């Protein structure tokens, strides 16, 4: 399928144990896609002071359409030193590895894969 329905656990930034996916734009997008597929991907909602607590490159999920079965359509955009790789709508949050942190909520997304 071109799109996959996911429910992403929303994590508080101070709980996150692994604060990024890797060390290059290409690696973080690769790793983020693999974790999204394996159900091992969390979402941190972006506010003042969140991003400086996480590791670059960042992976964002961004609204790609204006929501089948409650799932917002999203795509991946990476960022490193203020340059973004991809073009999409508003940020739903930043993706991180999920290694058993207790979530505060779930974000239903439809991921363009």
């Amino acid at each position: 399928k071109t799109h996959v329905q996911l429910s992403l656990p929303v994590l508080q930034v101070r709980d996150v144990l692994v604060r990024g996916f890797g060390d290059s734009v290409e690696e973080v997008l690769s790793e983020a896609r693999q974790h999204l597929k394996d159900g091992t991907c969390g979402l941190v909602e972006v506010e003042k002071g969140v991003l400086p607590q996480l590791e670059q490159p960042y992976v964002f999920i961004k609204r790609s359409d204006a929501a089948p079965h409650g799932h917002v359509m999203v795509e991946l955009v990476a960022e490193l030193e203020g340059i973004q790789y991809g073009r999409s709508g508003e940020t739903l949050g930043v993706l991180v590895p999920h290694v058993g942190e207790i979530p505060v909520a779930y974000r239903k997304v439809l991921l363009r894969k």
